[PDB]
Order: structure tokens, then C-alpha cells, then sequence
């Protein structure tokens, strides 16, 4: 179930984000930003469909989404990408797919913590969320 993951969070580690944006081709100057932005993330359901909201002084973003149906994106980035959330061993595993290429984010709960895991080519970051509601 994806019941542990629901509420308000709010980022407080993270490593090689500037890596994985890179990978993504990201410029440098939204990369600037993006690693001094502490987003919030608000998980919701209703039913089988969830909202995932990432909020923050620089970009914003909102998805909804029925797990296990893809899902067209646009990513906070400005990729239009296919998409699908499934929870998987436990752990939501978002796949975004465009052009060929594919990215994952992968939401875990260890300790109470909810570690987002991103993975583009080789790169790999690791970002921790705390629990605010
Ligand atoms: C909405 C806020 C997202 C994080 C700051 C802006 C970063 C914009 C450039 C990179 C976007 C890459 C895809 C989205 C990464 C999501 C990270 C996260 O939820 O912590």
C-alpha cells in the first residue's frame, strides 16, 4: 500500500542532484537554483488515484495519476514525457520515458524518511524528505 507515503514533506538531504540534472541537460543556471531550492512534496489519494505536488520558491509542479497507468508529463524541467507510478517492492517507482531515453524516481520509506532516488544514464541522486504532516 501506498498509505506511509501520504502528507506534507519536506526536503532535507540531498546528493548529486546537480549530476542527474546535468544528465537530463539542464543549464547551468536552473541547476544554479535548483540546488539551493528546499522543495515541499505533498503526497494525496483518492481512491487509486494519487497527487503528487512539489512546491517550492523556483518551479512548481502537480501530477495525478491512477498507479499502474500511464500518464502523459511535463516535467518540472519542461520534458513531455510518458509516464508510470507503480508501487513495487514496497517503494513508488515513477518511470518517465520520451525520445528513447528514460529516467527513474523512486520513493522510499526507511526510518521514517521518505529517500527519493533518481536515476538518468549513469547518474544517481539521492534525496531525503522529512515528514512535516
Ligand atoms: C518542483 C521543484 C523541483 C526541484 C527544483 C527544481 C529543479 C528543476 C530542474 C530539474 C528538474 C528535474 C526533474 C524533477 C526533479 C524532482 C526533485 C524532487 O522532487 O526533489
Amino acid at each position: 500500500m501506498v498509505d506511509a507515503f501520504l502528507g506534507t514533506w519536506k526536503l532535507v538531504d540531498s546528493k548529486n542532484f546537480d549530476d542527474y540534472m546535468k544528465s537530463l541537460g539542464v543549464g547551468f543556471a536552473t541547476r544554479q537554483v535548483a540546488s539551493m531550492t528546499k522543495p515541499t512534496t505533498i503526497i494525496e489519494k483518492n481512491g487509486d488515484i494519487l497527487t503528487l505536488k512539489t512546491h517550492s520558491t523556483f518551479k512548481n509542479t502537480e501530477i495525478s495519476f491512477k498507479l499502474g497507468v500511464e500518464f502523459d508529463e511535463t516535467t518540472a524541467d519542461d520534458r513531455k514525457v510518458k509516464s508510470i507510478v507503480t508501487l513495487d517492492g514496497g517503494k513508488l517507482v515513477h518511470l518517465q520515458k520520451w525520445d528513447g531515453q528514460e529516467t527513474t524516481l523512486v520513493r522510499e520509506l526507511i526510518d521514517g524518511k521518505l529517500i527519493l532516488t533518481l536515476t538518468h544514464g549513469t547518474a544517481v541522486c539521492t534525496r531525503t524528505y522529512e515528514k512535516e504532516a
